[PDB]
């Protein structure tokens, strides 16, 4: 399944899942500090990510960086 | 299966999923303020995805930028 | 490859996308409206198998671009 | 499945889908003015798609134009 | 399932559909006016096309222009 | 690339497209006419597994172009 | 299935298909005379092809001409 | 590509690399500890859907490198 | 399905299919007299082909060319 | 099903399996010596692969060359 | 890619080519002897999942060339 | 599957395979003299190859040589 990469760029960057199915809501909150990665999946429970805070992004689409 | 990258580039930004089926209605609408940014998939509630705001969008296809850069890729 | 999608940005304020339903019939079962600047992205699906936009769009799909509409 | 992209250069263009299966008639004739574009793909309805009028026309094949 | 664009390049181009099976007839012709372009699939019940007249033509293997380009692609 | 197809434009009239048999016999089970320019898109298929031109054509198949014939 | 592309480049080239299975035997010799093609698929009762005579050959791995 | 994995490299002492739990929950099921030079290649799995690094390390994915960190 | 080209430079090539089994031995030997050319496929019944004489040979890996070409590929 | 390939650049190289499943725990750490060569697979029991030791290290994303390169491919 | 092979030419006399058998036990089942300009295209297949060759060999995988041996 | 292309540069290369499943131990060393080459899957039996002595070898990742 694809996957996304996220660095903090600054203390206190959120990585947000929402819950696939009919109901959309916030199911995790994941606290990234300064220079801290997380590789995430899309998964059963997981079909839309929030990302909040300052954080260089990559997907399959390319980067997003700010 | 496909999903799209929106960052925000004002705040107030509304990414509006729209239902799969015969009906066609929004079903959920995630707001997103200015620099924050949404990776949304589609599945089986969400076939078409509407951007309100601002937006950075990536997707298979390319890129689309508020006031700035159309690329197909 | 197993799913395509067209991306329709409105260059003008009115701009309707416009879902033809699938099968034996064919008829208008979902107009869209989009202002300046607003963006859809829409799958083809059981139910929607050509899609009619009307208005000043960009849009792109798997075949590339058409814009300046 | 595969799909057309059809952009009218002038008025009463006609995107025209025919039959799949051993008989062949047109089941569906679109009306596209003039800058108007409809996507349309092949379906288990329609096995072939006949376009009137001035078009710039996209297919996996590439453009054709006028 | 391969496809034909054929661009009609004078009046009453043909485009003449070939039965699947043993045995060959053609079960339908669609006629082209100049300009006009027919997208045609192979199918359960067409296994060869044949075109008579002027034509621009593509498939996955190229272009073929009646008194122009021939190109591989 | 789950089937495949060959593309026969005539060079000159009386060009023959014909049509082998799939199976342990092999005979031409139909001969296709073209008169010069005409074009033939012809699939292999649960009946044709050979295809023989005879006469003056240029042919493109996945493996590329035979010309000036 | 593949297939190979034949021209014949003088009279007379003969296209021979061997049968598949434990046995080898000729099963078919398909006559070309100078300027003819043959285009002929690997099949069910044909698993290996040989050409004699001066022919042109096209296959997957690329062209033999003499 | 039915199965991905990421590789870590420890540019400092005490990096930690952990694995997130798999379905409705989501906890820290392991932290593996590397030192200077240690490298961990780590596959998603039926347990692990994200994986979470902290401390200065170069890490290799499909979508290419982030390094210097 | 794997094939192989051979083209025989001498009189007398033999392009030799070996048996798919526990057990290697020759099932066949096709001789090919100069400029010939056989087309031949790994099978249920052949898993190794063994040519002996002259011959320009191409596969998937490439070319081998007797006294000549070898070139990856 | 994807593997790595580890060269040992100094004695006593570590190559430790870290179990698949809810757990996980080295099962098995196998010693390198210098020059020497590992191609080890994920598995239906191996799903995290530890080097401890200069090791140069290629995968699908690339080499990792302890005090040397470090490229993406 | 569902099958692959490796190509073998002996460049002197007296070439072997050795499959080793699949499964729990390795053990040589066959040795073919090239002599020089011999080719031998191989598959691994139910009970070949080792080749070993020795003398000198041209010799061309998947993963390319081993020459001058 | 996947296979490793191993030259021997010197005398007594071992190419040693190791066992596939929850226990892990050799299973078989082939010995290489130099120049030798053994072309090797990994297979049902085999999940990893450790390679001992001078080599050269080929991957799907490239080449390793020393
Ligand atoms: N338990 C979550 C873990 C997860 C994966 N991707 C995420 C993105 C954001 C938050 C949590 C996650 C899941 O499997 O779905
Ligand atoms: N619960 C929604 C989450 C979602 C995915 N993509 C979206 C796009 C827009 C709005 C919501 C979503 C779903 O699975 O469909
Ligand atoms: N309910 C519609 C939503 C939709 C998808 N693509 C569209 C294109 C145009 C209009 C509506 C749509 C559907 O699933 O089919
Ligand atoms: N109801 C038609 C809609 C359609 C798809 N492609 C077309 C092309 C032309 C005309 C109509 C169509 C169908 O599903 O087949
Ligand atoms: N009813 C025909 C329509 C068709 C498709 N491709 C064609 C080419 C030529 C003529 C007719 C056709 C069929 O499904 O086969
Ligand atoms: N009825 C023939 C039509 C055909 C397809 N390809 C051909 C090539 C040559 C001659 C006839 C054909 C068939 O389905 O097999
Ligand atoms: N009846 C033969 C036709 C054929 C296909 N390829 C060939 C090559 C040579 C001779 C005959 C053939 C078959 O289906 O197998
Ligand atoms: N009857 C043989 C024909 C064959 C195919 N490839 C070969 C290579 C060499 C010799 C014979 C063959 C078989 O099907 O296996
Ligand atoms: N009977 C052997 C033939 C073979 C194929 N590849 C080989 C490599 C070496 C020696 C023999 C072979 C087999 O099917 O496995
Ligand atoms: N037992 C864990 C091992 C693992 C794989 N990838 C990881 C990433 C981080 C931490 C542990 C792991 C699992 O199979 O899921
Ligand atoms: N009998 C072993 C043969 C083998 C394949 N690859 C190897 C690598 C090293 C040692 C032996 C092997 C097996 O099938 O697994
Ligand atoms: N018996 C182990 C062998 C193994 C494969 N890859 C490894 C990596 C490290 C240590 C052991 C291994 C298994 O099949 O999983």
């Amino acid at each position: 399944s694809d996957f996304v990469v996220i660095k903090a760029l600054e203390d206190g960057v959120n990585v947000i899942g929402l819950t696939r199915g009919a109901d959309t809501r916030f199911h995790h909150s994941e606290k990234l500090d300064k220079g801290e990665v997380l590789i995430a999946q899309f998964t059963e429970h997981t079909s839309a990510i929030k990302v909040r805070g300052k954080a260089y992004i990559q997907t399959r689409h390319g980067v997003i960086e700010s």
